[PDB]
């Protein structure tokens, strides 16, 4: 098994390891749990796009428990375990109050764990997803929480962008990816976890942001210390912006958050924000020709529709890219065992 | 090989053609593809009734977006799938507002899209099925919208109807089917379907209605039209009545409708009909057929509702089978 | 196929027990208890040593859950994903929203012809009737209103025979003694298992604060049952107001303030102990006795499971039996 055609990736190896494992935090994978994960979501990519069999996990029983609407999320979890040939019960429209009638997190989960292989788990509270994973006999895959964990959307960020400019990989200082990080830096907690996992490799960061709005110097700190253990820190590494001209000069890769409505102290101030950081063909025009635009989704006015024709758009791709990446996490985690013979391989 | 009554279906050459077609409206599915649900539908009633392997559609994962409370239809559709041997993933108790949470149409289904092999897809707007099916890389089964299309209720009734009638294909001037329509011919969207598809055929209709509720002149000038292409247009092919006993006489179908006291179905109203009236509702009923009549062997509907399982697994067999083969079809 | 002391005609219990509907424990027979059982056991140790557990796949049912019933709904839906079979749910509706002016009658005409068989969880008791008088399927009543819950009886009974396995036998000399604590008027969870324990040679402590101890109907039963097997005596129900009195010589303790659990009161029981509750607890039994191996609730609640798989294959085949 073989990745970037260069790294070579012993999947029955990492998959004894990673059996079992619950994923509630970007930093519950390493460097070779990275790999075995972008590896076998390429294989996931190019199975689905050929038409073939893609039934890698049959004989598993989840239960996806959303205790928010998330229903993108959701339905991608559903997704992936129902093409990897597996089942799942489904609790949705329900939230923490509605479902844990009274009942202990502690106890609700040790109970679920019992009926079912492992539990997909969406909960706004962080302290409820620690509770579960401390009470459940089975594995947890967080699917979001309030402390803006969400590792698989952290994990497709990054194959998307590896898919791109696959040099990311190599912590060669003479191959550096650049990437912008425009509008909520503060809430858009994507921006948080996806740069905790950028600041492993050889990366400088644009933070486009106006002042009320910027990165946390919480999350600054962890890219810093993160580029200095790796000797890939400058007073180049991380620098500030509060306009796209400028923002969006020399970066392979511009990452568009959520401006939501709900965080300002008025609509004066929204559409002096939105309209202000809107990406417009006009504003593509002075960026790299290799560039890529993610965004989480969903989009509001954020990136005009006349970019979703611009070759350089790939976010949508992105989110299509969710469902290989959590076939990817979930036939790592839950597969009984492993022969070389069973791995996905295109 | 494939014969309805006496008609062969080339089912290879018809699936060829129905791959990935998207499913919004009876007026997608012409005379051939007709026959070839009909076929299918029997084959699935026949294999299901013998307790028999009904898995023809597996190694698929849909998703169903019900954006309004329509649980029987929703129900019918997640059988379908299931007793197919594929998979589902269900939206549904959200409606348009909650479930865009102000994110596009377009968005939404380029997105979900990207996830499945197929969508079934209720909506009482009928500006989202269009744009969900413009945005959409895979096929669409439009489950109903509040322009009254739902296809599937529409070939559902027509296959209940071809049960009991056969000669309704032969498109023969001597084999004519007379059908009655029954209460709110207006709000109804289930007649207007219906009348559409079975106006492609030699058949005579009897609108029977209130006044401020009659069939409109849109769904009337469809059907002289439909019978016209087929030299079937006559002064006695649209018939209007207010009252049961004229409505009721020499019509092989009574189909009654939700009428929202004198358009309540009896077995004293029943006395008047033809020996062979079979009659539908798409259902739920409330008082126009009375509970009496549910044990009168003329009484269909059930066996009607029960039919949507057989008529939704043909229709997504025909649309999504990833075949090359006519010994895979079924053929029980 | 054995107990170790009964032989059981699997095939013979398959044939009068397929497309039986389940509403009461009462519907189920001696006969139907052992195969329940037997098939129960061989699903915990098929599932515990990780192999197939796909006895019942080509099934298609329906889950209707008209309250909420989170727990009861999964542990049904993992039994039949579980047994390879699938799955179509309606729930978080209730009554009044889910039947929109429409007869329960046409309801269940109408999805039974869509599907092989139905749970049906709604807190009326009018309704699972109406539903199974109308269906051309059969039901599994997951729990309405009446206070009927065959399975959650079913699980608690197997949780017991797991520790107890004599009280099977219908030995005037092998005798069980349990314990039901808490509200015994209201925990409808204690009447339905007292019932099915009834049949055999069981002697009840019914405690309790008085304004909620178990009904005359309920006592009623379990003198009938316990004299059709000359099983009754003076000795057979008493009653207590405190756990001192309540909890002594009882092999089995079954919770539902002074009737609150802890390793405290349990220190005067017998070392074999097993204690029992249907679940959710509140403060009616302490964490600190979760870790004390007399604590099997969370066994329970897994026994679930098994015992779900066990109701559907032996219901819904058509036949190679689960083993070993
Ligand atoms: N809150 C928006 C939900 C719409 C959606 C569902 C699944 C996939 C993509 C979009
Ligand atoms: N709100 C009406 C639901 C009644 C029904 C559910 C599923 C199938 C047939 C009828
Ligand atoms: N009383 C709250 C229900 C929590 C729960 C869900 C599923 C399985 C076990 C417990
Ligand atoms: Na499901």
């Amino acid at each position: 098994f073989y990745i970037n055609s260069k790294y070579k990736i012993d999947l029955d190896k990492i998959m004894t390891k990673m059996k079992n494992k619950s994923v509630i935090n970007i930093d519950d994978v390493d460097d070779e749990e990275l790999l075995a994960i972008l590896y076998t979501s390429k294989q996931f990519e190019k199975i689905l796009k050929n038409n073939e069999d893609s039934k890698y996990l049959e004989n598993k029983v989840f239960c996806s428990v959303f205790l928010e609407p998330s229903t993108r999320t959701r339905c991608s979890f559903d997704a992936a375990i129902l093409k990897l040939g597996s089942k799942v019960l489904n609790i949705t429209d329900m939230n923490s109050t509605s479902f844990y009638k009274g009942e202990t997190v502690e106890d609700a989960f040790k109970i679920l764990s019992t009926y079912v292989d492992g539990i997909i788990y969406r909960d706004p509270s962080k302290k409820n997803v620690d509770i579960a994973v401390s009470s459940s006999s089975k594995p947890i895959i967080n699917a979001g929480n309030g402390t803006g964990e969400h590792p698989t959307q952290s994990l497709l960020d990054f194959y998307t962008i590896h898919n791109y400019f696959p040099f990311i990989l190599d912590r060669n200082i003479n191959k550096k990816l650049n990437i912008a990080f425009v509008g909520d830096l503060k809430n858009g907690r994507t921006v948080h976890s996806l740069s905790k996992l950028l600041s492993r490799y050889n990366v400088s960061f644009n933070f486009v942001s106006c002042k009320s709005l910027n990165i946390p110097k919480d999350i600054v700190n962890t890219i810093t210390y993160n580029l200095k253990k790796n000797n890939f820190y400058s007073d180049d590494s991380i620098k500030y912006f509060d306009n796209l001209e400028e923002g969006l000069e020399d970066v392979h890769i511009i990452y568009m958050t959520r401006i939501q409505k709900e965080r300002f102290t008025d609509v004066d101030e929204y559409n002096q924000y939105k309209n202000a950081f809107i990406l417009s063909n006009k504003t593509l025009e002075n960026t790299r020709d290799d560039t890529k635009i993610l965004h989480p989704l969903p989009r509001v006015n954020e990136i005009k529709v006349e970019v979703d024709s611009n070759p350089k758009s790939v976010y949508f791709t992105q989110a299509e890219n969710g469902l290989y990446v959590r076939m990817a996490l979930l036939y790592l985690i839950f597969s009984s065992t492993s022969s070389a013979w069973s791995h996905p391989q295109f």
